[PDB]
């Protein structure tokens, strides 16, 4: 796919490449600027043709023109896709252009976190575009702080002699969710596999049935790596991450491992994990129960992390809502009258 554009390239007959944004598995996204827009400069997604990538931009297009229709404003932050096309052969989706990811936002940022304001701020936008999914009969399955992007990122920089770090502070740390080629209505067939390791749900790894709970749970993981810089579920290994899970939040509920088809993770009713192996140490040095991960015990912190736990609960029925989470007390402080 180096193959069939690059910068100045004019794709549709109007979309000039002057950049690309970035590159995946997925494709490229790549900055133009479209000249039957008045020279707007717009994102457009170049799919990788492949069968899986094919299907996802498929059902992206579906779940945008839905999305995109129901919240024509876009009061919930879901990206707006302005057409698509082919070229070459690829699908080619046009977006209004975002910044970048908020993955891509703390990886520039030398791996430091955000700090409790923003992530509060960015937590609100995040929980209320999830839940206007959540309205419209949708599961997103891929959240992820890739797939959150700020709607401009422009920083300031200041040395912090607390950490001895130069750090990046967003001037707006406003957010568009993207990335809806997983997006999976409730009437439609549920993959087995859905989201990327550091984000799956338990009740998706352990395939008791997935709906939207699973979004929240991936939410309460992203709001987690925004406050440390760093996942706790550092692993790409299903029954690892179980083990982090029971080490981090305590045992699995009973019921759970009960009706679990995933048999394989277990030894009777207990995780088949051996403490003294190497992954095993790795994850009693790694991993130490959630509030062991807090940087500071004042009352804002506290807040964050009760919401965290909320998110974070094991059964899908019990776990927050993102309804309830946008009433959680965290949120108080965005509610302060002007
Ligand atoms: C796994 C995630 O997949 C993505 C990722 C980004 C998108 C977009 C999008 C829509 C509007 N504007 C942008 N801007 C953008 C800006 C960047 O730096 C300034 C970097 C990137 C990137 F290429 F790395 F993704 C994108 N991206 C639409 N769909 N997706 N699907």
């Amino acid at each position: 796919m180096h193959l069939i554009c690059q910068s100045g390239d004019v794709l549709s007959a109007r979309y000039e490449i002057v950049d690309t944004l970035g590159e995946g598995a997925f494709g490229k996204v790549v900055e133009c600027i479209d000249h039957k827009a008045g020279g707007r400069h717009v994102a457009v997604k170049i799919v990788k043709n492949v069968d899986r990538y094919c299907e996802a931009a498929r059902s992206e297009i579906q779940v945008l023109e839905h999305l995109n229709t129901t919240d024509p404003n876009s009061t919930f932050r879901c990206v707006q896709m302005l057409e698509w096309f082919e070229h070459h052969g690829h699908i080619c989706i046009v977006f209004e252009l975002l910044g970048l990811s908020t993955y891509d936002f703390i990886k520039e940022n030398g791996f430091l976190p955000f700090r409790l304001d923003h992530i509060r701020k960015m937590a609100y936008q995040i929980c209320k575009s999830v839940n206007f999914l959540h309205s419209n009969k949708l599961t997103h399955t891929d959240l992820k702080p890739e797939n959150i992007l700020f709607v401009q990122s422009d920083y300031t920089e200041a040395y912090n002699p607390k950490i001895k770090r130069d750090e990046r502070t967003l001037i707006n740390p406003d957010i568009k969710v993207v990335d809806f080629g997983s997006a999976t209505y409730d009437d439609e067939h549920h993959s087995t596999l859905v989201s990327t390791r550091h984000y799956r749900a338990p009740e998706v790894i352990l395939a008791l049935g997935w709906s939207q709970p699973c979004d929240v749970w991936s939410i309460g993981c992203i709001l987690i790596e925004y406050y440390l810089g760093f996942t706790v579920f550092p692993t790409h290994d299903s029954k690892e991450h179980l083990a982090m899970m029971e080490r981090i939040l305590g045992p699995l509920p009973k019921h759970m491992i009960q009706k679990t088809r995933k048999r394989k993770y277990f030894h009777h009713d207990r995780l088949d994990w051996d403490e003294h192996s190497s992954a095993g140490r790795y994850v009693s040095r790694a991993c130490k129960p959630l509030k062991e991960f807090m940087l500071s015990q004042d009352v804002e912190h506290e807040r964050l992390f009760d919401l965290i736990q909320k998110m974070l609960e094991y059964d899908p029925a019990k776990r927050i809502t993102l309804r309830e989470a946008l009433k959680h007390p965290f949120f108080d402080l965005l509610k302060k009258s002007i």
